[PDB]
């Protein structure tokens, strides 16, 4: 296929996950443009994803720039994914081609779903269905709740700095912290992470005392950092909280498979 001149400026696609990455079972395929998409039939049809096993999936649009792609549950171990996005040439839509072809290829690991439960104040991780570990842990407070729902694990860091100031509330106010943390998982864009608080040790398995992230032991926290990975699956039930924004950016399994079949 050859590319068309235009007028109007070309847009690239950028691939997720990573190209030769191992996954969990709720990754989904994530397709960013660089430029909002003005005809999205033209970008779906030229996304090739196939699987082996195979598997059916679908579209939903998180945004005007990037789609994702995902069965209607999660993936099976094991499942080995290509992804071709076949954009070089093909017209956007308002004389927007595509820059350049991508392709990737991922393969899934082991299922690997971590429940929290606010009955219980457990966090608790099985692989391919057998419990591995039980971590206690603290979620937040009544007036500032963990939210309900399927979380799926992005980025992790070593250290990290957590600062109140960030979505605008002064580090020297009554309310305001600015807190060094270990071990930090991150399975929401909203800012919910599992990371170690030595500071609430006691409270963990007992009371909530939160902003809304997973407060577990240092030691718990490590494991999960060293284990759980990007894909993998964090399921917060039975809290005050209401439910995870199914367009978070890592929520996607939020939405009713009809809805997200749906497509927008
Ligand atoms: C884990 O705890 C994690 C963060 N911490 C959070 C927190 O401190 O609340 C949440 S993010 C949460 C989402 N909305 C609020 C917010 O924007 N509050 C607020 C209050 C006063 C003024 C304003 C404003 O003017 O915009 C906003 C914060 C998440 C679980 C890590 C990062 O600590």
């Amino acid at each position: 296929t050859f590319q068309t001149s235009s007028p109007a400026h070309l847009t690239m696609p950028y691939v997720m996950p990573g190209d030769g990455e191992v996954v969990g079972v709720g990754e989904p395929v994530a397709i960013r443009f660089d430029e909002n998409i003005a005809d999205r039939g033209a970008a779906e049809k030229a996304i090739k994803i196939t699987t082996n096993p195979p598997v059916e999936g679908a579209f939903y649009w998180l945004n005007n720039r990037e789609v994702r792609w995902r069965p209607e549950h999660f993936w099976k171990p094991g499942t080995a994914v290509d992804v071709a996005v076949n954009t070089y040439g093909v017209d956007l839509g308002e004389g927007m081609f595509g820059e350049d072809n991508v392709q990737t290829h991922f393969t899934i690991g082991d299922e690997v779903i971590a429940t929290a439960d606010d009955n219980t104040k457990i966090l608790t991780v099985r692989v391919n269905g057998e419990v591995v570990k039980s971590m206690p842990t603290s979620m937040g407070k009544d007036s500032t709740p963990t939210a309900n729902g399927i979380y799926i694990v992005g980025s992790r860091y070593k250290h990290i700095i957590m600062d109140s100031s960030t979505y605008g509330v002064p580090v020297n106010s009554p309310n305001g912290y600015r807190t060094d943390v270990d071990w930090a998982t991150q399975i929401s864009y909203s800012g919910v992470f599992v990371h170690s608080a030595p500071w609430s040790v006691g409270a963990q398995g007992h009371t909530n005392t939160s902003h809304g992230c997973l407060n577990v032991s240092p030691s718990n926290a490590q494991w999960f950092y060293d284990h759980v990975k990007r894909g993998d699956i964090v399921e917060v039930v039975n809290t005050v909280g209401g439910t995870l924004p199914g367009i978070d950016g890592l929520g996607d399994w939020n939405i009713p498979w009809d809805q997200w079949r749906a497509g927008n």
